[PDB]
DNA sequence: TTTTTTTTT
DNA sequence: TTTTTTTTT
């Protein structure tokens, strides 16, 4: 039997039924040969020729086409039509299912075309130049039937890339979300909003590990929102030690040395005031699964009241889906549920993507670089990158860039090395 | 449990058909019951700040309460007050530098 | 059928009836729930009840212990132990045979444990957790069961230890062995002794041909035993050429090149008159099979006279057992077939554990070293190992030291680069 | 209850002795593999035996009875039953090597047997590998027989006194292979019959160059036919270079040439120049030759393009020796000196470029003469 | 049943019957007893014996010799001679059929010897050290059957050796052939003489594509004889600017460069006049089967005039026959087309067996060198090899030298870097 | 293996 | 291949 899917094929017709936006795309990819039930194109036929009359698109309307024509009781009657308008999963998908049908209808053809060669590769056995050639041109027939040809023009973009400059500076408002105690970005994120899958990649040096903390920290001591901290890499009170060196403004080093004064042992014995009324969650756990990332996240927010989750590279995260590498699809499966969690618990579920090998091998960012590592910017509403590069005059720091490469409606930070902090 | 009794019934199986591998299939019949089970943290007893502050204690006054395993070498001695029980020590370096004659070392001393 | 062995089993109580030595050991190992066969538990369960209450181990005293409990028609009565007494192969086994008792035992109870974990797999479905936990915990029961914890207590070692040094310096005596023309290892040997498995190890530079050769030198000199020697990497002429050079103090390359002089040809014409009287017998051959060292060591003995046998090392004899990478076992097999012929022709197989791979390598000894070459530290009832290290001042030599790791009842030569000899 | 070669008593008896005292084992493992038993059981059970040997547990009635158990082929091994028969069987056991070695006769002439039925059954399955087969035929029936040394003719000092006289006084009596060269002539005092001389060095010193000059010196001078086997060039380049030294255009080298071709032309030299060579062809025609003309020398110009094994698995060292010991072997058979040539590169080219014996397995294998710079003879 | 091959014997016969000189090669290879079927054994026997006789071989003194012997009504009459007489396919081959013949005959003793040893094997049981020493005599025996020993002797080889240098410097003539504008080797190839496979070897620097070309070249413009190019690896103006830049004496790369004066602008317009009147046939293809080279070199000849043809390095020729890594077959199928195509349009085939890969990493040339390519040095009648080496004084230059190492029936030049050319 | 690759921080 | 991996200095 020829490819075909009645359930996908019923399934498109019913998603016009059930919202005429969905015809527009249809006609988009198939045409009414396309359908292998001649009941279905027959209706499609009508449809799509009701739609140019200007007559919207809608039950009754073809019932009159298809009256019109003499072809109800062929195809079925509304009695089918009503079933039609029943047999879609969900129109916001019609899409899909229409390519479906696309497709069983193409591979039709790749089959057809090709039986018909051999029925005349042993026919015309009289000229067989002539019988290559237009197997050639048959077969690469096939292939220019996708109905392609879907070109950016550089006028859409212009507009949407002036648009975006203008909302760039229009930007001067007041924060409706978590408060980033971090003015530049704060004013290009107008507030880590909830909801949102939210992504922040970069290369090794672990000046990554310094900002997502610095942020979740930045986070607990300013807003009431409570916050929690997935470092798997690094451990409970190792990570404590990070912020307490930032939030006091002490030379950790001096102090993993214990070589503290009477003066740090303050700003030491301060910073740690600042938290005590903090609210920061941390887990160290080695290696998590998504599962459990999930059980935890929502018993806080039911206990004592959830705001953000920062996990320390999403990488490290242990995939329960089918082993031995197929990483691509790991995170794919993986990361897919985060952003499936930025929704549950009306939250931020900011992630860093980080990396060691392929970055710092590339020694001598943009898209292209994550995406390596896989439809992590599909779900992620907003995707940030780190670039910093590596005087001998003092008054020692060094400015680290923020570039956001995107986000669904939508910087620079001085950085400390003897605190391993961020400043504005 | 259907993979509970699966592996169960491996190591069954399995007694009889190797009666010549008793230390190793203990030591893999351990190995088999130890995979089906494992998840998260455990211990025996039924706020990071406090072990914080629990630690920035040992680390000013440099004292102690109710313990004792004497490094034999106050360094040591002194950044530890004692080996403290049911930890993981390890001591890594290159050939002849003494890694064992420390080990003999504190042993000896201890 | 679970695991048993009453074979094995029977042989054990057998050996205790054989000798009472017998069945301290084997109390170390098993418990009288360990045999399998009923009547072999309560004869077992007897016997070390009467070794408790003083009565020594032996045939009457059980058969009474038995009797008195109401179980000798049980366990088949002393017909039985009479039996018994018979079915050991040698008491000097009766650990092994102990072992395999429990080994059998053993594997039972990781069966009949696990089988009980299935059938409770099945019942208690009302509580898993607990489950999981009692099936970690009664796993690891079943191997803490092998009677284990044979740590050597400190005292036990330095008692050892300081008889050790006292006999080093009670060491002062008269030779029983064949004499070694070297004083100090003589003063430790006390002569070569006869039926001894004697092996001395080193890395390359050839510095151990050398020695074994100066010995079965010296010994065919001055001691009147007849010497073998198996130089199968070193030629026959090759070989005398190496203690005419010694044997005459001349300078060998001088020889080589045939630079020699009118009292160098002395010297020369010389060594030769001390070997014509001497008995020295090589074999250059190929690489031969423990099989033919055999006969042609033998057949000497009942010839001549069989005294030393030197081969020069090992590893290059070739087993006949079974190919391709099973040295460790191979050597194994042949290494244990020398120490066995130590013990047929009562005379001191002096081997050469040398190396070229493994040893030059690790440029930048002890046993671990040799173990990786594998139980050759067993059978040998004697290891050494050559140490040397490589002033521009002349008077031109090298201090080499014999570093002996290993001796059943149990030095420094200085060596000499223009003759390629050793001295005291 | 079949019958080809087998004398199963003699294998009980060998079994049994093990059991009988464990030294038997041992002694009998000097001389018999399991597969040499003739039948399954034995097979199997010479095996536990020798299995726990390796373990280290003492061999005895238990530790095979066990292992055997243990490896699950007992019941029908024989089952302890059967066990217990090998075993009260020997009575005694000092005799043990004798049985043994029976043993090992019969799996002798089996796999001799066995073998020999291989080429057979070939002979008919391979009608186009007639050279191959031939090759491979022969080392079939010799891989069968080989053990220690043999020869002809039916105490080492005496040769080291003689081999002195020849250091000393630098005579000689009845024998002569002048190399044309005194150096090597007074280091040799001739190319002894039936030797393995070999050349070793690195490209452009002249290896072919001194091959032909002794072979030229050899075939001028003496009544003794050499003959040469050149792998990388033709007749022509070789007998060109020949009278070209032999000569050593403008007249004069009319006349020089002429003299050489003259002189050349009449001695007795021969060549064979094969893209690769066989070592067996080599002496199929030497041998012929040394029959039909008879002749006192051989020169081959470098070996390691004599590809003449035939599965072609081995490194530099096992196809390069079965030729070596071929050669050698050649030699002897023909009681004649074969002198060879070969090259090193990479290891000479790594000092010299910056700024040996060892580089040459062949002569590892089994050479009496190398020479660079001589390094083993049977000084510079 | 045993390796026989009547076919193959009686085609030898009847080669014999065909032409004496068979007779000849035959009794080098075979004995009488070699034949399988009696029958040929004796009609064999008898012929050799007839020959030796003086009485010429032929038909009637064999029948003769063999009725003499009461052998014909025994052989099958002469009625089967006339059939020998038709059996062989030609006579010219005669040498492979008795090959053949030898072989059969030979493999029947390696089974023959061998089973016999296998009756020993099982009946003298009472003394095999002598076995195996006769089972390694007998079967040595069967290898050396092969009527070998085809030493050339030193005299032989002189003689040729010497004819070949008088023919050397007798070799003053008038070319028969396609003049080659290059007296040096003209004067010793007498001229490219057709039906001739040419083969011109040697490695990179393309220092070969300059000679070929130049030769099709200079053969283009003096001979009036038509030229073909194939030049595989160069393009068809490529191949042309090289040429041009030759025969007018332009600094090419101030050609490719544009950079060409008034003058060289003449050159330049110079030189195509020269081809204008020229015939030049290119070939550029990317890589082509022999089957095409055949067509179109076949066609030009019926077409416009054959002379020449230069396939430029024959390596990168698509062989049609089987492939993935069997080329030292793959060229022995089509360099052996080549040959037969020498012969078909009475032309010289000239080829450049070049290299990269082997030649280039031999860094730091004769037969040996392209056998590895081979067999192409049988089926060429001459092959030729390049040799140049790598002041710095002026009048810039460099002496190729020109080594032909073979010629059925049988130099140096200048170059010119600044034009790729070639000067006598 | 009667349309099909059921484990190993 | 109806409880099982019978060569290659």
């Amino acid at each position: 039997i020829p490819p075909q899917s009645i359930e996908a094929e019923q399934a498109v017709l019913g998603a016009v039924f059930l919202d005429p936006t969905a015809l527009t795309l249809a006609s988009e990819r198939l045409i009414p040969e396309d359908f292998y039930r001649a009941a279905h194109q027959k209706i499609f036929h009508a449809m799509l020729r009701v739609a140019d009359k200007g007559e919207p698109v809608d039950l009754v309307t073809v019932t009159a086409e298809l009256a019109a024509l003499e072809q109800l009781e062929e195809v079925g009657g509304v009695s089918y039509l009503s079933e039609l308008a029943d047999s879609v999963p969900t129109a916001a998908n019609v899409e899909y299912y229409a390519r479906i049908v696309e497709e069983k209808s193409l591979l039709r053809r790749l089959i057809r075309t090709a039986t018909s060669i051999a029925q005349d590769g042993y026919t015309r056995e009289d000229e067989i130049d002539v019988l290559l050639d237009e197997a050639e041109r048959k077969i690469m027939e096939v292939s220019q039937r996708k109905h392609s040809g879907a070109f950016k023009n550089i006028k859409d973009v212009l507009v949407q890339t002036y648009d975006n400059i203008e909302m760039l500076h229009n930007r001067n408002g007041d924060i409706t979300g978590i408060p980033t105690g971090f003015t530049e970005l704060d004013r290009m994120t107008s507030g880590f909003q909830r909801s949102d899958l939210i992504i922040v990649a970069a290369r090794p040096s672990v000046g990554k590990t310094a900002f997502a903390l610095n942020i979740a920290q930045n986070v607990a001591t300013k807003t009431n929102e409570n916050v929690a901290i997935f470092s798997l890499e690094m451990s409970a009170q190792q990570l404590v030690m990070r912020m307490l060196c930032a939030e006091g403004n002490i030379n950790a080093q001096n102090l993993r040395t214990g070589k503290l004064t009477p003066e740090d042992w303050g700003k030491l014995t301060m910073a740690m005031g600042s938290l005590s009324n903090a609210g920061i969650y941390i887990d160290d756990t080695p290696s998590i699964r998504v599962s459990d990332i999930r059980a935890k996240c929502r018993r806080l927010k039911q206990e004592s009241g959830l705001g953000m989750v920062v996990i320390d590279y999403l990488q490290l995260i242990q995939g329960s889906g089918r082993n031995r590498e197929n990483r691509q699809q790991e995170v794919s499966e993986i990361s897919r549920s985060l952003k499936a969690l930025a929704r549950e618990l009306e939250v931020p579920v900011i992630a860093l993507s980080q990396l060691s090998r392929s970055v710092e091998q590339r020694q001598d960012p943009m898209m292209s670089d994550l995406r390596e590592s896989g439809s992590i910017e599909q779900d992620a509403d907003i995707v940030a990158f780190l670039y910093r590069d590596d005087n001998k005059d003092s008054e020692n720091k060094n400015i680290i860039e923020i570039i956001i490469a995107k986000q669904r409606n939508g910087v620079q930070l001085a950085f400390i090395k003897e605190y391993n902090k961020f400043v504005n």
